[PDB]
């Protein structure tokens, strides 16, 4: 199942091309000025077969349970409306968000203790980097 | 989770364009010969969280363990190697397969007590009626 290497905080050091990302998602001019300032916190927990991924930060937070596999309703930082899935390909951990026809992916993995998260909008691609507390 | 009404043996009664859809698999002529004659048996168990498939026809039998959401290693009727993951949407049971840059897709949900596989691969759709033993 997914690694409790996972489980814990993890404070954003680092992102890469976060802007473009949330210009292909339609996240306005000003959203996107107070997005790419927030740095962010990220928690992931786990009771039974339910893990939760929860996101702080002073402009949004967001919290979403799921169970692997399973498609759920999520509403996200931006307010998108989507169905989402979580899977686990070769330890990573692979959200996949559809709305209105679109697609978006949120893959985490963790690297030499550090957890890298890619997001994915038609071939616009960011990365963020975290380190745990 | 999955419902349990998935649970049981299920025997083929209808196909619909399973040639065509061979075809885009790279199924060879007379592979496809006997892969549309085959009146397959396909049988759905469950122990604890990890869901078999196993089909059975006399020219291939196949079987297929995995968890919801978690990616696997299958070996396919035809004999491809893929990595593999079955999720849940509304109901429906999802299997995606991915090799050598590819990718098809198995959907089967429950329609007034038959269960109805829909099988897509580069727009060449199939769809395969069961009905319960
Ligand atoms: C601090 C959160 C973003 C606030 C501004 C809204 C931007 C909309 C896009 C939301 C999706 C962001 C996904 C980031 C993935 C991650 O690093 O966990
Ligand atoms: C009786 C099985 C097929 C035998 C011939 C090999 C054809 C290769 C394609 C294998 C995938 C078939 C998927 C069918 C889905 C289903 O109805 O469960």
């Amino acid at each position: 199942g997914m690694s409790n290497k996972f489980l814990g905080t993890w404070k954003l050091v680092s992102s890469e091309n976060f802007d473009d990302y949330m210009k292909a998602l339609g996240v306005g001019l000003a959203t996107r000025k107070l997005g790419n300032l927030a740095k962010g916190t990220v928690i992931i927990s786990k009771k039974g077969d339910i893990i939760t991924i929860r996101t702080e930060s002073t402009f949004k937070n967001t919290e979403i349970s799921f169970k692997l596999g399973q498609e759920f309703e999520e509403t996200t930082a931006d307010n998108r409306k989507t169905k989402s899935i979580v899977t686990l390909q070769r330890g990573s951990l692979n959200q996949v968000q559809r709305w209105d026809g679109k697609e978006t992916t949120i893959k985490r993995k963790l690297v030499n203790g550090k957890m890298v998260a890619e997001c994915k909008m038609k071939g616009v691609v960011c990365t963020r980097i975290y380190e745990k507390v």
